[PDB]
């Protein structure tokens, strides 16, 4: 059994649509893509190099695409994504000329991915295919960036697939530009009581 | 001209609804009520103390007639809420046994209200009201205390009345519990760029 990690970038508001730039996903006339520009300094890239060392990636054939892209002709940068293996979700494609590159079709591939020998996997971007990661329990930690930015509108991260959780605060941590870093492990259920 | 702060405790996905006991809120027949019940903890209670300060208060009916029911007989632990005016928007309530409650029942009224002289404005619960609130953006701080649970269902704190906004991160905690405290001030609008 592989562990799933789910990192994101998301508003107070819990957007995660387009972080990265204005026609980074266009869909519903997103307005404000690029929303993660000012809120960059460099102990935020110490923060995230580190959150980038190499494993096995799991994504939406979307997010997949956004990265092959790019990606491919930055491995210096980022090495970690060009050497793991790239397990993306889709019906539409089925080959990329981007180096290791599997394409699993059904909850059932993600099931034997998990189950499977090799490194711990981590999920980037991919909201859609998250929902069904959290529809089926099946995400194990949490790494998340909380940014001081409210935008009614966009992907969301906790969407469809959000089911009644509970989390344990592994670490956390601040950035000098107001960006709270939080580390959350599955907790088992939610428990209730009274004030 | 005054400071309206609103408080609000929420899940990570931003749920506000019935923080502290089982039958609080049930609209929607909603089964997690007390959810930040097991959170509770000693560093919590300190924070607790210092926006426990005497000030004014803004409220939905909803929530002012929740806490009627029980703050009026315990005036020992949190007197402020006792001693400030309640300031209340209804249609439908229009005197109460509550001692120092005005009733407000426009737009307009608040606005007045926050360009009157007084004690800062501490808004609690009152999602449906902090909607409107947002919507004409007459808030200009946040404290909100982020719990490691998420519950899908619920009254959210950022609803229908959520604009895009920008935020400092005035200051940030985390309790022995695992809870986030975030207070954040209102800073003008959403900038992006291209990271
Ligand atoms: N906040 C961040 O950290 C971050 C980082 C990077 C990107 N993003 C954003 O993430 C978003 C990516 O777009 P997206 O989330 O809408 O799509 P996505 O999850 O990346 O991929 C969607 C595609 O993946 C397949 N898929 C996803 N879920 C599936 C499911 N449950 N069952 C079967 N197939 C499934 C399908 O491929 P087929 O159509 O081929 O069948 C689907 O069309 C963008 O907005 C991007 O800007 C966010
Ligand atoms: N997470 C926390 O910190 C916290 C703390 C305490 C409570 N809560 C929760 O907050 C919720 C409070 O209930 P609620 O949000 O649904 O209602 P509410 O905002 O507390 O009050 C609803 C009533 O206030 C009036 N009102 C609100 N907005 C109005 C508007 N835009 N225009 C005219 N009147 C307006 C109306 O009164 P009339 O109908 O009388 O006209 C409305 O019916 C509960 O779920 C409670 O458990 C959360």
């Amino acid at each position: 059994m592989r562990k799933i990690t789910v990192l994101s970038f998301i508003t107070l508001d819990g957007v995660m649509q387009a972080p990265g730039g204005p026609e980074e996903d266009t869909s519903g006339g997103f307005k404000y893509g690029g929303w993660t520009a000012p809120y960059e300094d460099e102990v935020s890239g110490k923060i995230m190099e580190k959150q980038m060392k190499p494993a096995d990636y799991l994504l939406g054939r979307k997010t997949f695409e956004i990265f092959a892209s790019y990606w491919p002709e930055h491995a210096d940068f980022w090495p970690g994504i060009n050497d793991g293996t790239k397990y993306v979700m889709s019906k539409t494609v089925k080959k990329s000329d981007w180096k290791n590159s599997v394409f699993l079709e059904s909850l059932a591939d993600i099931k034997k991915l998990k189950n499977s020998e090799g490194s711990d996997i981590q999920v980037w971007g991919s909201g859609e295919l998250i929902q069904l990661l959290f529809k089926n329990d099946l995400v194990d930690e949490l790494w998340l960036k909380i940014f001081p930015v409210t935008l009614n509108t966009g992907k969301r991260l906790f969407g469809d697939g959000t089911i009644p959780a509970a989390f344990t605060l592994i670490e956390s941590s601040v950035t000098p530009s107001g960006v709270i870093i939080a580390n959350y492990k599955r907790a088992g259920e939610v428990k209730t009581g009274t004030v």
